[PDB]
């Protein structure tokens, strides 16, 4: 059966359970501590995985520990590993979480370990009959050009039925990133960069950015408490509320479950509007909770 | 028959350190200058200084097999640590501290993860040849069991003569009430900057004050004050000072107060007196201060 690909990279979470943001210089006493597979298209597919969507993850990965534990936690959600990127050099990135149960904040320690990233040579080698949607967070932007131009070409010999729907996610406010609004069906858009092109809204950076997305593409910003928002080839403005938890405990990968749940309801036939609505019932529940295994 | 070793009874922690140039804002995502692992807990911290100064030493601590074991252990036999006493667990993990370093400021903020391991019994105290010790500190965290060790050094120090009886210290470091029976046991007690502005304090001097009537007859009291240097009281009653040494950058604090630690027990045990003591631990944490891990400090 036909797979969701998501095109990105894993990262080990370290996350710190707190009951109040640590004042600096002082030590504090964790509610708890926890080991997390992270990486924005990796809880995407712990996501899918969740609301039982078929899906594979390719990503780089270098032999040891970590991998054996990222390895084995994808095993444990049946994501499809069959594209995993073995390197010679570098390491598995890890990343020191603080979660502030009291307020939901995340704040993040991040460490770079030299891991190369996934080239179009890489992407060359996937069977793309395998798979009905692909997913790429958008990262070394020249590289994932040459792999959505290879999806594109696969596309052009494919009857509409057969077709490989394409996503991609712009989340870093990176120069190199703009160049990938120009590609895929839907175009996720973060709030942070939305707001370092001076877009004060949803709506604002919607009507701002669709001039650069491809002919028919539907370009989606979350927006945080303010819920989410689409914009789609009939001008139509498309907008869900925020379904915030009662206490919002984890914020960590609430954008990942926001993009996942859009991305399953789409796949399943339902309009950008159902779509949203569901992205934002998903991951407001999953804010109240730790992890992402309670949303089902 | 050599020479005695000093026996640090305490806790081994693994410390995940980020170095970062700016103090993280709430909700944000940070770059590290650097990460590294390097072993921590306070009296496996004083062991790495006590080596490094060439006293021969002993740690006592729980420990759980595993890939963490592996690396604490290793890094303890790397500083010649005499290991014999570990008492290892058959559930429980390693603890895992957090610790973020700004390199700007000098400040060190520790997320601590207790692990479920079990602590060094009094039980497991017994079974320790006391002959091998010229000194036992104990980093204070299991109190009623801790205190039965301290009472069975008492006992063992009423049978030996005056030249053979074994220096006691305590340190009580974390603001836990639990902690504050210690006060009453060992020939030195350390007490926290932080223990002593939990209970009220706002100088080391009020604290020493405060505090004194806790400490056991003849017992000596010490407080380091960070920036303002470390303070000492003893039986006459007359408050001994020394001003703090700070480096010309103050860029690793972590262990600072161990290493102050280690080097006034180092500075007593060779004999030397209170006053030399104080100064020595603040030359000596005044130096760790303005470098990363304790390596440098020789
Ligand atoms: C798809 S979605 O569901 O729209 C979504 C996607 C991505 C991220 C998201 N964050 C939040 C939502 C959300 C929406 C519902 C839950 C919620 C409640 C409260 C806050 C606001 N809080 C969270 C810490 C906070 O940002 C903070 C900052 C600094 C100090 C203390 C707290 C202030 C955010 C969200
Ligand atoms: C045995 S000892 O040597 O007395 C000692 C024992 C334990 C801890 C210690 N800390 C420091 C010393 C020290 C003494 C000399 C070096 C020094 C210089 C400057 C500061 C002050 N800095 C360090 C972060 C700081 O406290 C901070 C607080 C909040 C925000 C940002 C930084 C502001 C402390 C020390």
């Amino acid at each position: 059966e036909k797979q969701i690909l998501c095109v990105g990279l894993v990262v080990l979470d370290v996350i710190s359970l707190v009951d109040k943001y640590p004042k600096e210089d002082s030590e504090i006493r964790c509610l708890s501590q926890r080991w997390q597979r992270g990486g924005n298209a990796s809880n995407s597919c712990t996501v899918l995985s969740l609301l039982g969507a078929p899906c594979a993850f390719m990503g780089s990965m270098a032999p040891g520990h970590v991998a054996d534990f990222v390895l084995d936690d994808l095993r444990r959600y049946s994501v499809d590993l069959r594209y995993t990127v073995f390197q010679t050099t570098g390491s598995v990135p890890i990343a020191t979480v603080i979660i502030n149960e009291a307020s939901g904040s995340r704040t993040i320690l991040y460490y770079d370990r030299s891991l190369p990233d996934v080239s179009a040579t890489d992407f060359e080698k996937v069977d793309l009959t395998q798979f009905k949607w692909i997913h790429i967070e958008g990262r070394n932007a020249s590289e994932q050009v040459k792999m959505l131009q290879r999806i594109d070409a696969h596309n052009t010999r494919q009857p509409p039925e057969q077709k490989i729907r394409v996503s991609v996610e712009v989340e870093k406010p990176r120069e190199e990133l703009f160049q990938l609004f120009g590609y895929g069906d839907v175009v996720f858009v973060s709030k942070d960069v939305a707001k370092h092109l001076g877009f004060q809204s949803a709506e604002e950076a919607l009507r701002g950015l669709y001039g650069r997305v491809r002919k028919g593409a539907v370009l989606v910003c979350a927006w945080a408490e303010e819920g989410a928002d689409a914009l789609g080839p009939d001008g139509k403005l498309l907008h869900s509320d925020a379904f915030p938890p009662p206490r919002v405990v984890d914020t960590l990968g609430a954008g990942d479950t926001f993009n996942a749940s859009v991305i399953f309801s789409l796949s399943q036939g339902r309009s950008v509007q159902e779509a949203l609505r569901f992205g934002c019932q998903v991951a407001g529940k999953k804010c109240g909770l730790q992890g992402f295994d309670g949303i089902v």
